């Protein structure tokens, strides 16, 4: 037991049920979990690197083996700085399984120590994705059953400049 | 004998032969048929609402028990509205599965009595998609074989517009 | 025993290590190989047409039956006027497979003797995009390990000008 450390990383735009649902196992799982969170700048994200990570610790931080980082360069650099056992992903669909295999296999010729482990999602979250969220919530959905309510909240002030 | 109202919703950017080729299908199983023309802002149509209903009420016409209809993109919202027994997609590949399927399951979360139907083209129809078709039209070749008339000379006329 | 061609169309936006492997592949099994890069002026891409044509042939130039030439307008043309044999494609995982499929079919339509042929990647270039490199490149990511000398120097270049 040298003692695990895994990597969550994604642009979370915003949080989702689902990544906490993955976090939570993770946990479980892992003796310590990091939620990192790329700035994304192209891309570029709804919500600022600084409400993405507030909401990534409202909805989390009552897990205490979870830390929450802003990261920008390659997920591979992130990994050897954070000393990581491996990366965690959530596989959807067999377009996540594909693009993951790949990447996976990229960031292992990179570093050889690379590793990237993967989980699916419990089926009641399996087709919750960011991007699927902020599609309903542009549209005046109501998204209060897929994301946690401070998310709800922060999409609520997103309408009222505009959005 | 209950009778059947099924919601057929696309961009339709343009409307193409294989829609034409589901439409007609569907129309022969169900009792109402309503072409359901999401107003799609973003990811920005090439044709206006008002250009795409036209070019679907004039492509199907001749089927005497189809409705046409713009709407906002909700599809959920919408077809509770439309009373509907069900939503109508095509599936022409894998990606077109997996995504349905995820928004069928999403739909069915937030309306129980939700339902989707799905039918897969007739095998001459079967590589059309509206994104091909306008890729094809903006590179200047012949799109004849695989929309109707009045689409091919709403090409025409935006090729005189500078497109 | 006719002599053949085959057109290797893309928007080589940049070249990479995949790219190699194929024509090197095909280089061996036809007698002309034409690396053909479309303008693509719609996803305006990174590097300019002239340079994109330079790069692949610093890269390939070693292989005496390959020529490079840019085009613009339709796929199903530029094999018409150049008298091919076959376009030739790399297929990398399912989505790739889908597209083409439909492609080819839709080509066959539009001229009854075109005809696409497919190689899969050797399985140490087999997750490699010019897309995904691009994305490696614009976050300051080493792409050495993945492009020919003259793409990493073609980066170089663009760094020095601000991207």
């Amino acid at each position: 037991m040298s003692k695990t450390r895994v990597i969550y990383p994604g642009t979370f735009d915003p949080i989702t049920n689902g990544h906490v649902d993955l976090v939570t196992r993770a946990s479980r799982m892992f003796d310590e979990v990091v939620v990192a969170i790329a700035i994304g700048h192209h891309k570029n994200p709804l919500f600022s690197l600084e409400e993405r990570v507030a909401l990534a610790q409202s909805s989390l931080g009552h897990l205490s083996n979870v830390e929450f980082v802003g990261f920008d360069g390659l997920l591979v650099n992130f990994f050897k700085e954070q000393k990581a056992t491996a990366v965690l992903r959530g596989l959807r669909a067999v377009s996540d399984f594909e693009y993951e295999f790949q990447l996976a296999n990229m960031n292992r010729q990179l570093d050889p120590h690379f590793e990237a482990v993967f989980l699916t999602p419990s089926e009641q979250y399996s087709f919750i994705s960011s991007t699927l969220i902020r599609e309903i919530a542009r549209l005046k959905g109501d998204v209060t059953k897929f994301v946690p309510q401070a998310v709800v909240e922060a999409f609520e002030r997103k309408h009222q400049q505009g959005w």
